C-alpha cells in the first residue's frame, strides 16, 4: 500500500478490450499455444492499457492493449538464457527497433513484426516531430535492455540505487506507455514544454514511482530467481539494511515523490506562460497531465495489486 493522491480511472470501453485482446497477437504469431493464450489472460494486460489509458475506446484503446501484449511478450523473451547474454540481446533489440527506421524482412521474429504493426498505427497520423521524439524513447527502452544483459553477465551488479536508476529508468518503459496515451488521445502536449524542466521532472516522477512499485510487486519472483538488480536487494547492498527497512524507505520515496509531483503541477500554469502557450496549448497540456502522466502513476498501482503476473523461443526465432 502506498499513497497515491490520484482518481482511478478505467477507460469505459474496458470489457470489450479485454474480450478481443487476443486477436491481434494470435493473428500476429505472438501468441501460438491456447495455454500462452491462458498465461496471457491471466497478466491482465487489456485491464492495465485502460487504466493506462481511461480517455481511449474503441481502435484507440484496443492500440493500447496490443501494446501491453507486446511490451510484456516481449519482456518475456530475456528472462532465459537470452537476458544473459549482452551479444544475443543486441541480436534481438536490433531486429525490433529496426522497424523504427524502415519495413521489416519478412525473415523478422514475430516479435519484430508485432511491433512494427504497433508503431505503424502509433505514428499514423501524428507530427513527424511527435514519431521522431517517440522513436528516440523506443530505442532507449531497447538499448536498457542490452545493458541489463551486460550487468547480468559480467556478474557486476548495480552497487548503488543511482547506479540503477540511469539503468531501470529505461527498461521500465513508462515513456513509450505515456507517449501512446498522446496517440491514443489524438492530441500532442506541445513540443517545447515535455522539453521543459519542469516537465522532465514530473516526467521523472512517473518513471521513479512505477519501477519501485515494480520492484516491490514481483520481489518473490525476483528472490526465487537469485536476482539482484532489485531496488530492495540493492538497498540491503548499499546501506546495509534489512528487507523491512529498505521496503519502508521506498514508500516513503514514493510517498515524498508523489507530493513533490503535486508542487510540480502547480507550476504549470506559469510554465505556459514563461513558453507563452495559446489556449489550445494550454488546453492539451492539461491533457497530458491528467490524461498521460497523472494515468501512468495511478493506473499502474492498481494493476500491480490486481495482476496475476504478481515456450515463448519461437517469437524470437528467423
Ligand atoms: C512497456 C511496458 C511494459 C513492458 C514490460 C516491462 C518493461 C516490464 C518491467 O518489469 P520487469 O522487472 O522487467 O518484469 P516484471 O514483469 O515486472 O516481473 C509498459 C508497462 C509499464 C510498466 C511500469 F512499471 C510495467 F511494469
Ligand atoms: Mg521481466
Ligand atoms: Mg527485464
Ligand atoms: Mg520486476
Amino acid at each position: 500500500d502506498f499513497h497515491i493522491p490520484l482518481p482511478g480511472r478505467q477507460s469505459p470501453d474496458h470489457a470489450r478490450a479485454e474480450a478481443e485482446q487476443l486477436a491481434w497477437p494470435r493473428s500476429l504469431g505472438l501468441i501460438r499455444s491456447d495455454a500462452a493464450a491462458e498465461r496471457h489472460l491471466r497478466g491482465g494486460y487489456a485491464d492495465l492499457a485502460s487504466r493506462f489509458y481511461p480517455h481511449a475506446t474503441g481502435a484507440d484503446l484496443d492500440l493500447g492493449v496490443d501494446l501491453m501484449s507486446w511490451a510484456f511478450l516481449f519482456d518475456d523473451l530475456f528472462d532465459g538464457p537470452r537476458g544473459e547474454n549482452p551479444e544475443d540481446t543486441k541480436q534481438l533489440t536490433d531486429q525490433v527497433a529496426a522497424a523504427l527506421d524502415g519495413p521489416l524482412p519478412d525473415t523478422a521474429p514475430p516479435i519484430a513484426h508485432g511491433f512494427a504493426d504497433i508503431w505503424r498505427r502509433t505514428c499514423e497520423g501524428m507530427t513527424p516531430a511527435w514519431c521522431a521524439r517517440s522513436a528516440r524513447h523506443w530505442r532507449n527502452y531497447f538499448d536498457g535492455y542490452v545493458d541489463e544483459a551486460e550487468s547480468r553477465f559480467w556478474n557486476a551488479p548495480c552497487d548503488s540505487a543511482a547506479q540503477y536508476l540511469a539503468m531501470r529508468r529505461h527498461t521500465i518503459g513508462v515513456q513509450p506507455t505515456v507517449d501512446l496515451a498522446e496517440r491514443a488521445g489524438r492530441f500532442e502536449v506541445p513540443h517545447r514544454v515535455f522539453d521543459s524542466a519542469v516537465m522532465s521532472a514530473m516526467l521523472q516522477i512517473a518513471v521513479d514511482v512505477n519501477l519501485l512499485l515494480n520492484d516491490i510487486a514481483s520481489l518473490e519472483k525476483e528472490e526465487a530467481r537469485g536476482e539482484q538488480n532489485n531496488m530492495v536487494m540493492i538497498l540491503r547492498r548499499e546501506h546495509g539494511w534489512s528487507k523491512s527497512r529498505s521496503v519502508s524507505h521506498m514508500q516513503n520515496e514514493v510517498r515524498a515523490r508523489l507530493e513533490q509531483y503535486l508542487l510540480l503541477e502547480s507550476c504549470l500554469p506559469k510554465v505556459g506562460e514563461i513558453y507563452q502557450l495559446d489556449t489550445a496549448e494550454r488546453e492539451a497540456l492539461e491533457r497530458y497531465r491528467t490524461d498521460a502522466v497523472r494515468t501512468v502513476i495511478r493506473g499502474s498501482y492498481d494493476w500491480h495489486r490486481s495482476s496475476g503476473r504478481y515456450y515463448l523461443e519461437e517469437l524470437g526465432s528467423s
